[PDB]
């Protein structure tokens, strides 16, 4: 008998149990940039920018 | 008997359990840059630059 | 009977559990940047900026 | 009968159980940056700068 | 029987209990940087510079 | 029966209990840094500036 | 304008948000009376003998 | 402009969020009467004996 | 203007959050009776006996 | 004008928030009665005995 | 203007936040009554016998 | 101008937060009864005995 292994997780999510009772729910953007209500999101990257609900405006270059 | 092994874990969220009971939940935005909400994120980044629930505004290089 | 073995965590989460009860929730935001409501967020960086729920507002290199 | 391991732990976050039963949440920004509500938050950086719920704002280079 | 081992930690947070029963939570800003309601967070760093809830105005680099 | 091993810990919070019951809580912020309600927050740092809960304005470098 | 009007409740549950993590959950009886997980259960009787998650072994009237 | 109402609760359970993480959960019985586990129950009971997670054993009348 | 109103509670259980980290729960029972884990239980009774998380062995009326 | 109301709360309970982080959790039991674990429990009894989390052994009524 | 009105409590129970961190928590019983653990619990009775937590044997009326 | 109005309390707990970090706690109870950790308990009782954290044994009326 030997049993040999690994288990291992990278950017794991596993578990979650939400509950949201909201009865008026509003959002007003002019020009900018709203992210809103981001929930059990995993990612992986390798040799990249990784970014989780990110937000910007106005990227004016000149 | 053995029994050789490893678990690991790197950016891991399990086990969460949340309860929201707004009422009235309003965002106004003008040019800016709103982030809400976010919950339960798992990430894992080699190499690069890793960001959750960011904010910017107004990136003018120029 | 050897039992060799190890279990590691690197930015780990588990076990959180929330409760919310707001009646009224507004945000406004005019040229800025708003982050809100972050909650269980976990997170490896290797060779890279890590960061969780920042905010920068009017970034003019010029 | 070996018995030989470790188990480690790196920026971990567990067993958290909280509670806000606030009843009128106002945010107003103009310009700023605001960060708020930041909870069960871990995280690990290799040859990076970590942060964790930071605010700038006017980051003006010229 | 041997019973070789070790158990570490490093940046670990854990059997945090929290509650906030606030009736109004008021936050104005104008052209600063405001960070509030951090808790249960834990980070590790190697080699940068690790900061939680911080805050800074009017970065003018001239 | 050997029983060889050691347990170390390092920046670690473990076993905080909270009650905050105010009933108006209102920042006002005009160009500086507020920072309030840090709480239960570890953190290790190596070769690097570890800060927790700063503030600073008007970094002017001409 | 009048607005008459009136909302009850009589034995509500609402709101309820649950995770459980069991790697060997074993119950073993041999002639009793064994009741175990009930959750979120709402009830409401009249002129009766209401009772949720009750038990009882060796009920020998003679 | 009247506004006139009213609204009542009896029994009512809500806002609940809870996690368990269990690893070995054992129960052996043998003529008596367990009970275990009970969470977020609402009841509401008129001319009737209300009772909840009650238990006997061995209800002998002769 | 009028605002008339009123609002009431009779056996309410709002805005619970738990957590529970064994590792090993064990229960044996010879004969009597165990109650265990009873949490967040609101109930109402007119004209009966309320009782909640009792217990009784060995009811010999004879 | 007027703003005539009342608010009213008979064996209420809010704003609990509890973590438990045991290792070995055991019971035995011969002939007894144990109860254990009771948390956030609001009752509320007209005309009748209430009672919350009570044991008793051996009612021999001969 | 009036502003007429009355808020009441009895027998409430609000803003409790606890921490537990046994290793190993044993109960042994025999022939007894053990009562263990209670915690935020709110009633109001009319009329009839309130008690909460008790515990008896060996009730032998003959 | 009025402001007429009246808030009142009776068998009400507020405000409790604590902390109990035992590494071996043990009951070992024959024949008798044990109470135990009782805490943050409110009551309110009209013409009946009211009594928290009791305990009797042999209760042999012949
Ligand atoms: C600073 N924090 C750190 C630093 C380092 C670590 C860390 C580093 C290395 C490891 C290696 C884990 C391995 N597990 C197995 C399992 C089976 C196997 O099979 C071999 C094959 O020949 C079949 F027999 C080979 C391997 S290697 N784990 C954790 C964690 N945290
Ligand atoms: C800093 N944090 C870190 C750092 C390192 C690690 C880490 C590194 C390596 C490993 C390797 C895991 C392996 N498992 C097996 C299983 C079977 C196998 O089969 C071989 C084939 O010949 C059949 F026998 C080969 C392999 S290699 N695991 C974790 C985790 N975390
Ligand atoms: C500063 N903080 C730190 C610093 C260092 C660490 C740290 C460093 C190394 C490790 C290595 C862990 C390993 N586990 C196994 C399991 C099986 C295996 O299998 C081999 C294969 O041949 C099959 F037999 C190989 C390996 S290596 N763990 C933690 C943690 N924290
Ligand atoms: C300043 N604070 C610090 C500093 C250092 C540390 C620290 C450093 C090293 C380690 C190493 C841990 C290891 N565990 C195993 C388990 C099995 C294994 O398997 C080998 C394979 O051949 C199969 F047999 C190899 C290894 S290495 N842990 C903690 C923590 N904190
Ligand atoms: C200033 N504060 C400090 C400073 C130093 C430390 C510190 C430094 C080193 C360590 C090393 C811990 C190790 N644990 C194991 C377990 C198994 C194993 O397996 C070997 C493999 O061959 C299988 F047998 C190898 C290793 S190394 N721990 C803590 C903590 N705090
Ligand atoms: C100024 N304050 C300070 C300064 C120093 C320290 C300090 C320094 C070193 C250590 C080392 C701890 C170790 N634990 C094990 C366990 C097993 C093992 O396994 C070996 C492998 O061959 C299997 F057998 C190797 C090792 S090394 N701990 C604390 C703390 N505080
Ligand atoms: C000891 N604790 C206690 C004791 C008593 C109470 C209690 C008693 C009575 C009430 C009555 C509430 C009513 N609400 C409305 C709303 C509209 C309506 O419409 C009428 C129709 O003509 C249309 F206009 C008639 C009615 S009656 N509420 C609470 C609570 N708690
Ligand atoms: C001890 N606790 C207690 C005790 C008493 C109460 C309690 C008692 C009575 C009530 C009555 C509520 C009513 N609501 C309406 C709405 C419209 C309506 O329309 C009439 C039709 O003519 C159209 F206009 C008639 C009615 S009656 N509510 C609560 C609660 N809790
Ligand atoms: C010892 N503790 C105690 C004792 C007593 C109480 C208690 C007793 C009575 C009440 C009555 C509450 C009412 N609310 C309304 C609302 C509208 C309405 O509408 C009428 C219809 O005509 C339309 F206009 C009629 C009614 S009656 N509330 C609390 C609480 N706690
Ligand atoms: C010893 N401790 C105690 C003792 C007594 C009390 C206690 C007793 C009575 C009350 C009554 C509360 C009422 N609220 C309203 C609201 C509207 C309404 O509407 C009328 C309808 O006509 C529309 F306009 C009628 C009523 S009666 N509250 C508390 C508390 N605690
Ligand atoms: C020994 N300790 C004690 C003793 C006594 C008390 C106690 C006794 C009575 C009360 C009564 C409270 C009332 N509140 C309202 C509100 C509105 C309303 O509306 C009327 C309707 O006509 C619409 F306008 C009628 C009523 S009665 N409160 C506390 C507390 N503690
Ligand atoms: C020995 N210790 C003691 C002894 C006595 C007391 C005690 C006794 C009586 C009270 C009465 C409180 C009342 N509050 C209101 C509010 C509004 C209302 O509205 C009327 C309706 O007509 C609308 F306008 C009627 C009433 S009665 N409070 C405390 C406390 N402690």
């Amino acid at each position: 008998v030997l049993y040999v292994g690994s288990k291992t997780k990278e950017g794991v999510v596993h578990g979650v149990a939400t509950v949201a009772e909201k009865t008026k729910e509003q959002v007003t953007n002019v020009g900018g940039a709203v992210v809103t209500g981001v929930t059990a999101v995993a990612q992986k990257t390798v040799e990249g920018a990784g970014s989780i609900a990110a937000a910007t405006g106005f990227v004016k270059k000149d």
